[PDB]
């Protein structure tokens, strides 16, 4: 998209520099010759460069093990990012790609690169419910509360999507049951609102703050009530 848009700028430059270098050997001119030559080598290698990021990222998304294999043994940057800041680690994370995401950390992928929201492979991993490689982000040092731009950490996004076993994991490795997001939800307000009794019980558990209010004024209590979750009112009000 931008990865595309900014390949093709590189191909332009390269037919255009072409272009001056016969100019001005044809004009005798060796010293300018010598000068855009040396351009032209950069540019065909960050081109180069770029087309192999652009393929790795596809390759990680797909699952093509072999090819992730591939194009790092031809240089692939492990580490490449698109225009949003999206790694391979991220898409293989997204996708449950685990043994892609297990190679990818073999070359010294960052396990913690942000996304320009700041999104981390472990965010991506445990939105997607990918339980086995939320537990291999962690062993290679993943920070368990990384913190996106709107303040969500790894436990909101599990509470949020109903993930009870990766819920679990992430406490285990010391996520912080009371973690506030931009509005002031925690973990607990999330699992509430939508549903999510067995989570509810985890997190009460784990001392999550019954009495916790987000931005609004709302405890878990009140976004159980709004959203029709009688089991989860009945526990929080026990609990309070």
């Amino acid at each position: 998209s931008d990865l595309a848009a900014k390949l093709a700028a590189l191909k332009a430059a390269i037919e255009a520099i072409i272009k001056r270098i016969e100019e001005a050997e044809k004009n005798g001119d060796e010293d300018k010759v010598k000068e855009l030559r040396e351009k032209l080598d950069k540019l065909r290698k960050a081109y180069d460069r770029l087309e192999l990021i652009i393929r790795l990222l596809e390759a990680a998304l797909k699952g093509q093990i072999e090819e992730v294999r591939r194009l790092l043994e031809q240089g692939a940057d492990a580490n490449g990012a698109d225009g949003t800041g999206t790694t391979p680690l991220h898409l293989a994370a997204t996708s449950g790609q685990l043994t892609i995401v297990e190679i990818l950390l073999r070359q010294g992928a960052d396990v913690n690169a942000a996304d320009n929201t700041g999104t981390t492979p472990l965010h991506l991993a445990a939105y997607s419910g990918h339980l086995e490689i939320v537990e291999v982000l962690l062993k290679h040092g993943a920070d368990v509360d990384a913190s996106d731009v709107f303040g969500y950490t790894p436990l909101h996004l599990a509470a949020y999507w109903g993930h009870l076993e990766i819920v679990e994991v992430l406490l285990k490795n010391g996520a912080d049951v009371n973690a506030m997001d931009s509005d002031g939800m925690t973990p607990l307000h999330l699992a509430a609102k939508w549903g999510y009794l067995e989570i509810v019980e985890v997190l009460l558990k784990h001392g999550a703050d019954v009495n916790a209010q987000d931005k609004f004024g709302k405890t878990p209590f009140d976004l159980a009530i709004d959203n029709g979750n009688e089991d989860i009112a009945e526990v929080l009000q026990k609990a309070a």
